């Protein structure tokens, strides 16, 4: 028997499915440095991509903890061109919030139905949105200072391709 | 520049997306098989999941290797149920035949066009597409002679739970 | 001085006795399979008791740091018999249930009161009754799986009789 | 087949239960410690409440040993409270002798029906009776010298508080 | 942008300031403590105070996480003499339990404002908040115990010296 | 007994608050770089406040060894903002130029009252003033050079971001 409400189980699956989205999304920013030669910035991206993947697995896990199932959708197509480094890092940065207010939403859904374990997974997801947030403020903080100098964007593309 | 031509290229790219597809498929056996309760089985569909992904990304890194571009396009919602272990896996025959028929076609084409980087490059997948066929025919030879035997699939769950 | 409510206090000290008598029936169920010659399955209760009471043994902890002291009570008499290997972890399912429950009242007591150090403290068990009520429900799905095969209900003795 | 008569395994069964409270008691002079502040005391009750619990578990295998079954009664609330360190310390000389002839009454009943494996089993607890007897009769003596004297009290604290 | 409202980050910068300030009482009480002659009761407030300080730079942290700015206030004189050893203990136990009631205001807060996300930092400063009132409590008893006896406020004095 | 006038201990106990300003001042600039980006420049400025303390610590235990009291006094907020990096450390070499000053007011007036010791004391702050004045110098000389060019600057912020 599931111990999680039908209505929590499908947010929790429906952001299950966004996070693969997410990972799909970052890996066409990726083609998108790759085509720009930047192989920095694409090597981030592509970190970045693995990451929402083991997201999207812990919010697997969870569900089936709970007697749920995992129903994948459909992955719509993501967007392939920016018009420039900072533009695709600022696109990062909106979907990351977006992805955050997603995470409150599930947050409040499962605390008005007193389903405190729930509540209590999130709290992971809700810290973890802090550093994602964060670390992409940080790099268009530096992409401002840079100011389209190559001898910095150089920089940046090399530090950011020893992401480990 | 790129050295490979758009047809080359857009069968290429048609191959990438197949291969995400491939592993999107694999993650949907596996919601299916933690579903069923048979967390062995599971672990060797998500393993094999991460398997099509290297083979994503091994494409991924010949296109542009070679001045062409990558397009990630949307990824069809793949079944969520089969009727039992023994169907999961005769449909996971089924797919890599047409995975390997898909890489046949790639070859043939470059071949047409005289593009013996590309013939070569296919290679590797022809003789992978060889060992990932036969370790379902494996596979389902057992579950053939089990004939549903409990007492056989806890055994061969277990074991396929160890791969790595 | 106590900084913790008596209302709250009283709520932490029944849920330690709650802590003891789980233990004390997980007990007895070693009772009954040690009867019927599952020695892997009692050791499994044995240990499983032994959990319990470092339950019981975290609430005695924090109720002398917010300021109060434990009175124990006495324990009633568990039931000793089951109509059988998968009616008692049955009755282990609906009991963890039942204790999960008991913790998500004292956290909606304690928010009520805005007693956040108590609200805080219960995070650890609700995220570890997920664990416990996972592990039962697994345990019930390879005995449903099972169907009374002697050769498949030998080897899951031996296995949860490794449990460490 | 149980090989051990019905009045020696009511009486062995007996003993377990007794062995149940007596952890169960030590723990309660725990509560009443900590209640006082002296967490090296507590912390030797909680030492001994866990030595009485292996003494069950001795039980617990023998009856099985013999064939027989063990059915776990309920426990007496024990008292929450004691006049000081010292009247403690008595509670616990006077109730290790009350189970060291709990123990002589087992003897002297399997000794009468010649059921020696019976009588050899228990030479193991008459033995550590004598141990845990002087282990109290010990502290009281300093505490009796001590004449209430908190310096001394102190060191001692520390001291059962360094037991592993 | 700033994506804790202007009020809440008003919150978070007043702690800020106020963990400055513990830290600066906890060194004016070390003041007393030298000139009484006590070191080892000196050595654990100027530990206390680096504590204090790794809690400020907690704050300091979070703030610059979610895009804020911390401006540092002027520091009130702390009181500098005590009326004896327990006098300064019981002021620096009213002052703890005041910070824990602090935490709870921003606490409640961002809840009523929905920032789940520093919700869910502050959950580490009331955990930590219980063992900081925990501590002095227990020092408090000691001191109690105590009751002016030099012998032992010598051992206590170089107990609390020995704090790493 | 005080074996040091009261005039050299009143400033002595002047120039303890003068460094714990000092320390306030550096972490007030620490908080103006992270608002601004610069996360290597901060980290300097949290280190230099560390070392300020430890100045302060030096001055307290030598204020008990001859057998003074310390008194904490009210702590100035100091300015949070900076017109850019190179005018926060222009500010930070007239601030230390200024501490330098008044160890020479506390030397001159302690060699006055020929107070040896306290002269002999103060000859480790007299050369420390010259390696942080020299630091602050160095740091601003390579600053004029770099004249805002900020792939110069970056390099700086990391290098003083190893700071240990
Ligand atoms: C150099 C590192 C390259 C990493 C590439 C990662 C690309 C992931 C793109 C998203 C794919 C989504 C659909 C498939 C999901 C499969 C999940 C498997 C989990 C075990
Ligand atoms: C082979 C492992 C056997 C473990 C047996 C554990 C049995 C526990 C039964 C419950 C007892 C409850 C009453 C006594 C509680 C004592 C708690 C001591 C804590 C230090
Ligand atoms: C023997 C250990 C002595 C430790 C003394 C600590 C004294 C701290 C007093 C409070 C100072 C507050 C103002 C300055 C804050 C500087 C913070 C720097 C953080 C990196």
């Amino acid at each position: 028997m599931m111990v999680i409400s039908e209505k929590v189980r499908k947010a929790l699956n429906d952001q299950l499915n966004r996070e693969i989205y997410s990972s799909y999304l970052y890996l066409s920013m990726a083609t998108y440095f790759d085509a720009e030669g930047f192989k920095g910035f694409a090597h981030w991206m592509k970190k970045q991509a693995q990451e929402e993947l083991t997201h999207a697995m812990k919010f697997y896990e969870y569900i089936y903890r709970r007697g749920g199932r995992v129903e994948l959708e459909a992955i719509e197509k993501p967007p392939s061109n920016w018009n420039g480094i900072k533009d695709a890092f600022e696109a990062a940065l909106k979907h990351e919030e977006f992805v955050t207010q997603s995470i409150y939403n599930i947050l409040e859904l499962a605390s008005e139905e007193k389903d405190h374990a729930t509540v209590s997974f999130l709290k992971w997801f809700v810290d973890e949105q802090v550093e994602e947030e964060d670390q992409v403020r940080e790099i268009l903080d530096l992409l401002e200072k840079a100011n389209g100098q190559m001898s910095v964007i150089f920089q940046l593309d090399r530090y950011l391709g020893q992401r480990e």
